[PDB]
């Protein structure tokens, strides 16, 4: 809603606070990032000629949607409307004081906003590697409860590690979403011409 391009190919972001947003749009900007006040962030960058943005909201996508106004709601949608794939990360190493389970709990509650791509981002990995086999259940069932397409990236926004791959299967799940989306579109057409 302020002075966004709904257009630009967008990295949404969105997790619980302290999970690494700010610092994953940081990085893969260069800092390139304008502060916008309602404080929104829109980072930009390139990816193999094709221009990006990557966009931060804390206090709106960070928290379950209950508590929202109509006018937060209204900025929320907004977002979610935009040209953009989801970004969902998940603090591994819980230090952003909720455990995966409660982390996860806030994707669901949050996700029917968006039927777009998703890449639920595992960050913090210098600080974690197994996980509890209800914690890999959990994240094992958000494939069988989501109807999205989704991907998973491992990072760590404190080393660096992953954090362009993850960047990469972004970038190219919502390519992957134009390309589908857009034949919907022309078949729909079509089959209404004959
Ligand atoms: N151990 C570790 N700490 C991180 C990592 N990424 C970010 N942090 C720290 O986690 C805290 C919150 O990160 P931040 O980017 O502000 O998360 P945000 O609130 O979701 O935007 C800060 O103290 C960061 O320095 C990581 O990959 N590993």
């Amino acid at each position: 809603l302020p002075s966004i391009n709904p257009h630009k190919k967008t990295i949404i972001l969105s997790g619980a606070p302290n999970v690494g947003k700010s610092s994953f749009m940081n990085i893969v900007s260069r800092a390139n990032v304008d502060v916008q006040s309602y404080n929104l962030y829109v980072g930009h960058f390139d990816h193999k000629l094709n221009k990006y943005q990557i966009i931060d909201t804390p206090g709106l996508l960070d928290r379950a949607f209950e508590n929202r106004n109509t006018i937060e709601m209204t900025t929320i949608t907004a977002l979610a409307h935009i040209n953009g794939v989801i970004l969902f990360i998940i603090d591994i190493s819980e230090q952003c004081g909720l455990t995966i389970k409660e982390q996860i709990n806030l994707f669901y509650s949050i996700k029917s906003v968006f039927n777009k791509s998703i890449v639920i981002g595992f960050n913090k990995i210098d600080k974690c590697n197994s996980l509890s086999i209800d914690n890999k259940l959990l994240i094992k069932q958000i494939l069988d409860n989501v109807k999205n397409p989704i991907k998973f990236s491992s990072f760590s926004t404190l080393t660096g590690v992953g954090v362009e791959q993850a960047k990469i299967t972004a970038c190219e799940l919502l390519k992957n979403d134009q390309a589908e989306s857009i034949l919907l579109d022309q078949e729909q057409l079509l089959n209404t011409k004959l």
